[PDB]
């Protein structure tokens, strides 16, 4: 057991979060520190153990923080903050948007690019970015997480493809032909969580069948820029769009970018 593990009797575990949206994840409570905490169960323990092993290497205040283990006995428990606000695409559809207005939405693509930095710099692959991965904290903090939504929601936005469950609509071209994932997949992504940012949460390709989604950005097609949207945020989206992943800015020059615009605003 290493500097991870955590006594079983520090946490006090209450209700399942989200009436099973999130699976086997409880709202608990750190004990000593009086802190509100998420603790996901295990009911496949491979894959279990293998997420609690990413998670000790990342360390980034936009980034969902694991806080400890229990791997002594059954059930094995994954502990992470709790994020007040919770996930950031209901967030953005029920908000007061005088409130959470333009400069709030630049602070948190500021943040999320930040996030995205440290795992292009740690060399890490998220695979699944968008603003139901994400959640939201009081005074406009954001997190980026990965709660392996694909397994767990019901509906159109994770369809079946080449055998496996893709969110058609933020999945880079390369992923969706050739099953390629990188940090410039991620880079894609981000573009469409850039759109979800800047609509307050709408559905993207708005309108559009699955089915004509990759024919569409194959022939050139992109989502046009938002109502109130600045011409330098869709210039942002835009490049995260290049066909060519090469083409695709590096989350590096995203973050440098968002941090300007945001002083400036
Ligand atoms: C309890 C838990 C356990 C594990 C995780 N895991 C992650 O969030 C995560 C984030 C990044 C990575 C990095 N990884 C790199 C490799 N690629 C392929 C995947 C991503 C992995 C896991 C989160 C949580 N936290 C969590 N889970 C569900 C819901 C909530 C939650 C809900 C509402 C309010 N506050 C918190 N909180
Ligand atoms: O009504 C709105 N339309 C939008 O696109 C959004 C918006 C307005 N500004 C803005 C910024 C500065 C001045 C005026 C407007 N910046 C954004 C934005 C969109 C996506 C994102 F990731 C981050 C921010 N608000």
């Amino acid at each position: 057991y290493d500097k991870w593990e955590m006594e079983r009797t520090d946490i006090t575990m209450k209700h399942k979060l989200g009436g099973g949206q999130y699976g086997e994840v409880y709202e608990g409570v750190w004990k000593k520190y009086s802190l509100t905490v998420a603790v996901k169960t295990l009911k496949e323990v491979e894959e279990f153990l293998k997420e609690a092993a990413v998670m000790k290497e990342i360390k980034h205040p936009n980034l969902v923080q694991l806080l400890g283990v229990c791997t002594r006995e059954p059930p094995f428990y994954i502990i992470t903050e709790f994020m007040t606000y919770g996930n950031l695409l209901d967030y953005l559809r029920e908000c007061n948007r005088q409130e959470v207005n333009a400069v709030v939405l630049l602070y948190m693509a500021t943040q999320i690019s930040s996030a995205m930095e440290y795992l292009e710099k740690k060399n890490f692959i998220h695979r699944d970015l968008a603003a139901r991965n994400c959640l939201v904290g009081e005074n406009h903090l954001v997190k980026v997480a990965d709660f392996g939504l694909s397994r767990l929601m019901t509906g159109d936005t994770y369809t079946a493809h080449a055998g496996a469950k893709f969110p058609i609509k933020w999945t880079a071209p390369e992923s969706l032909a050739y099953n390629k994932f990188s940090i410039k997949s991620d880079v894609w992504a981000f573009g469409v969580l850039l759109w979800e940012i800047a609509t307050y949460g709408m559905s993207p390709y708005p309108g559009i069948d699955l089915s004509q989604v990759y024919e569409l950005l194959e022939k050139d097609y992109r989502m046009e820029r938002p109502e109130g949207c600045p011409e330098k945020v869709y210039e942002l989206m835009r490049a995260c769009w290049q066909w060519n992943p090469s083409d695709r800015p590096s989350f590096a020059e995203i973050h440098q970018a968002f941090e300007t615009m945001f002083q400036e605003s």
